[PDB]
């Protein structure tokens, strides 16, 4: 059995920064460090940081006074930010620079009383944070997931309309949504393409190349990782069996019995150690040395704030 590795895969620049923010805070101030929501959507990363004295909480009311609080990589609403700022808290913000960029555009639209449409998935924390940058009642902020959602959306002034996207969407599906928005609202304004980050784009491109060669694709990442789910979905839609797995224990032997080529990738929040262990398990089940596929170069790093060095 041939084992192929997608490239690129695993940690992005936002995740690496957010994790270091928590680690460095723990190293500088000791435990406990409070973190709002899972810092990134990976069980292993979260369980680790929890074992080292990070405390994860869904609401700021759970956090005690005088504490250090960190915002997760997914970003937070103005409301949440103001609720933290108005209390006895030292705040560090692990929100990804590429989410912040989108937030800044929503905030601008809010200041102009000009309506904005977000493409994304209801209930996801990035969506809550991004929608939560819009406060002006004279405009409006709308969420669409599909072309059908676009087909039933009505806005107050479609002459003054802009759109934004979640960072971790399917590139292909998002393209269909934007085509719809432009047919329904010809004057809508947006970025050149969308707000899908380089890491999401690159991992989807990489898993396409992988699924072209592999019969079965394993995607390392947690169930609540949106970007990981898109990788597995992309593979499946290409007609390959694909499985989202947290770690090597989830691999069921039937999945790779009599499979000549298995591919492995990882979402943006999945540490490389999990991939290494997955590969060790596949090798127990017959696989050879893992062959990395040739990949688009990634070179971006985001530094921690100077105060957390
Ligand atoms: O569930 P998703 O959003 O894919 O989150 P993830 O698995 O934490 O991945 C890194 C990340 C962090 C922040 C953002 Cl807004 N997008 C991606
Ligand atoms: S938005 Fe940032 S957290 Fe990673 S998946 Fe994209 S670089």
């Amino acid at each position: 059995m041939q084992i192929l590795l997608a490239n690129p895969r695993g940690f992005c620049a936002g995740v690496d920064r957010a994790i270091s923010i928590v680690e460095n805070a723990l190293a500088i101030y000791g435990a406990p460090i409070y973190v709002r929501h899972e810092v990134v959507h990976n069980r292993y990363v979260v369980d680790s940081l929890r074992e080292r004295g990070a405390i994860f909480i869904e609401q700021i009311s759970e956090v005690p006074d005088g504490a250090i609080l960190i915002f997760s990589a997914h970003g937070v609403s103005q409301a949440v930010r103001n609720e933290a700022k108005s209390r006895d808290l030292t705040v560090f913000d692990a929100t990804c620079p590429l989410v912040t960029k989108v937030h800044m555009e929503v905030a601008r639209a809010s200041r102009r009383g000009e309506e904005s449409i977000l493409i994304g998935h209801a209930g996801h924390p990035e969506v809550e944070g991004t929608m939560g940058q819009y406060s002006n009642p004279e405009g409006g902020m709308y969420l669409v997931e599909s072309p059908d959602d676009v087909w039933k959306l009505t806005v107050k002034n479609e002459e003054k309309l802009s759109f934004m996207t979640q960072t971790t969407l399917s590139v292909d599906d998002t393209s269909d949504v934007i085509d719809a928005l432009r047919k329904r609202f010809p004057k809508i304004v947006g970025p050149r393409k969308d707000d899908i980050c380089y890491a999401t784009t690159n991992r989807q491109e990489a898993v396409r190349a992988l699924a072209e060669q592999a019969e079965v694709v394993l995607v390392v990442g947690s169930k609540n990782s949106s970007n990981s789910n898109r990788l597995a979905e992309l593979a499946q839609r290409m007609g390959k069996r694909a499985f989202l797995i947290d770690d090597a224990k989830d691999i069921q032997e039937e999945w790779v019995k009599e499979v000549k080529c298995v591919g492995v990738t990882a979402g943006a929040s999945a540490p490389d150690i999990l991939v290494q262990n997955v590969v060790a398990r596949l090798q127990q089940l017959g696989g050879g040395e893992a062959i990395p596929l040739e990949g688009r170069e990634e070179n971006i790093v985001f530094e921690v704030p100077k105060e957390l060095r």
